[PDB]
């Protein structure tokens, strides 16, 4: 036996973990790499004659456009009903493995936790003048605007995107740089994804930054996922359903938060102690429903109004 997986995922990310669960299983997975949009575009042309009975992506707009699309397979209550609701599709068609949210990174040396503030909302003040990065063609900063439209209206993000470009904020090409840039002294905040610091922790456990949330709930600490889902058009559920739990179970979860920096799905999981513990997390995330982020552009009309693309 054997299953077809589209992976948005990177092969050396994937890879261990698939030969591994073949190693326990029984069963042979044939990986297609791509581009997460790039794969939930060709599905949705393929439709039910698509070969894939599993998709596995990093961004919660292109598994959005499936779930709507109604390519995606109904999961048994077994495997999603136990996960947090920040981690679960509503009507359990996909599954979280793994949790790449939205955090503020700070300069250690010229500043600390209490100049975070409650809200990213707050960020347009003069205090903020001169003092941050964007990385606006980032697509996790993407999906964050997208999501801050859901949450608040247009009119209240493109204040808000407008306001912090009239603030004077440098702008990089990615998160590396912007975690660089803090280090070197150009800036003392950057809103990253969440496994980029502990990177940088890793080569120089002295690095001076952190990364904190805003305040319970608020939008700047949106928890996307990368998310798996079986595909309707499956003639091998019960199979792709193991490949699912496999990546659930705690060995995986594990080398997710330890190997990839990603926060894990389920409890038991000993925490990477740059991102610290999961219950935190639960906390200061905010309730989205994450297949609403199928807008992009709708957000990048927003950006290039703003003129930040
Ligand atoms: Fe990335």
């Amino acid at each position: 036996q054997d299953i077809t997986l589209y992976s948005g995922r990177g092969e050396t990310l994937v890879k261990p973990i698939i030969e591994q669960f073949e190693k326990q299983s029984g069963i042979k997975v044939n990986v297609r790499y791509g581009d997460t949009a790039q794969l939930a575009v060709l599905l949705q042309e393929e439709g039910a004659r698509s070969p894939a009975d599993v998709y596995w992506g990093q961004d919660a707009g292109a598994m959005g456009a499936l779930a709507n699309a109604g390519l995606l397979a109904t999961l048994p209550e077994a495997v999603y009903k136990q996960l947090p609701e920040i981690y679960t599709s509503k009507t359990g068609q996909w599954v979280a493995a793994s949790g790449r949210s939205r955090v503020i990174a700070y300069s250690t040396e010229r500043a600390s936790a209490e100049d975070i503030p409650a809200s990213v909302f707050d960020l347009t003040s003069e205090k903020y003048q001169g003092r941050f990065g964007l990385a606006p063609t980032n697509g996790g900063f993407q999906s964050f605007v997208t999501a801050m439209r859901v949450q608040h209206g247009d009119e209240k993000t493109l204040a808000w995107l407008k306001a912090m470009k009239a603030n004077q904020p440098k702008i990089y090409r990615n998160n590396t740089t912007q975690i660089q840039a803090i280090g070197d002294g150009e800036i003392d905040f950057a809103l990253v994804n969440n496994y980029y610091l502990p990177r940088f922790v890793a080569a120089n456990a002295s690095f001076p930054a952190k990364q904190t949330y805003f305040a319970e709930g608020d939008i700047g600490n949106l928890v996307n996922v990368a998310g798996v889902a079986v595909l309707k058009s499956s003639k091998k559920q019960p199979q792709a359903i193991q490949f699912i739990e496999y990546m659930l179970s705690p060995a995986a979860q594990q080398y997710f938060t330890s190997v990839v920096g990603e926060y894990p799905v389920t409890q038991g999981i000993i925490p990477n102690p740059v991102l610290g513990e999961l219950d935190t997390l639960l906390q200061a995330a905010p309730s989205i429903d994450l297949d609403q982020l199928a807008d992009l552009q709708g957000t990048l009309k927003l950006l290039r109004d703003a003129g930040l693309l």
